[PDB]
DNA sequence: AATAAGCGAAGTGGG
DNA sequence: TCCCACTTCCGCTTA
């Protein structure tokens, strides 16, 4: 099953959901959740993992917090529904 | 208050 | 056995 970074920057390179992510600056790889259309996004994961539950960006971002411990995906500090890959996820 | 967002122990998958 | 990679639940804090 693909992993939740992955997804992620599998949209941000497709473009398939340019309303709810974006690139805030794609070569420190730094990219922005909308405050008004992320559910829709977060419903798109969870039907992609098939999970019991309705996808929620709540636990999504819950997930997403796990990651920060590891630096696959850091949040950033001062700003809102915003993140940042590592190096490593962006090279592949 | 209402709403949004940040923050951070037990249950489920698939090894 | 016991970790993976989240998912779900619960609830407090900050804006
Ligand atoms: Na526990």
């Amino acid at each position: 099953k693909i992993r939740l970074y992955q997804f992620l920057l599998d949209l941000l390179r497709s473009g398939d959901m340019k309303d709810s992510i974006w690139w805030v600056d794609k070569d420190k790889g730094t990219f922005q959740f909308s405050s008004k259309h992320k559910e829709a996004l977060a419903h798109r994961w969870g039907i992609q993992k098939g999970n019991r539950k309705k996808m929620t960006y709540q636990k999504m971002a819950r997930a997403l917090r796990n990651y920060g411990k590891t630096g696959i995906i850091h949040k950033t500090a001062k700003k809102k529904l915003t993140y940042q890959f590592s190096g490593e996820v962006l090279g592949r």
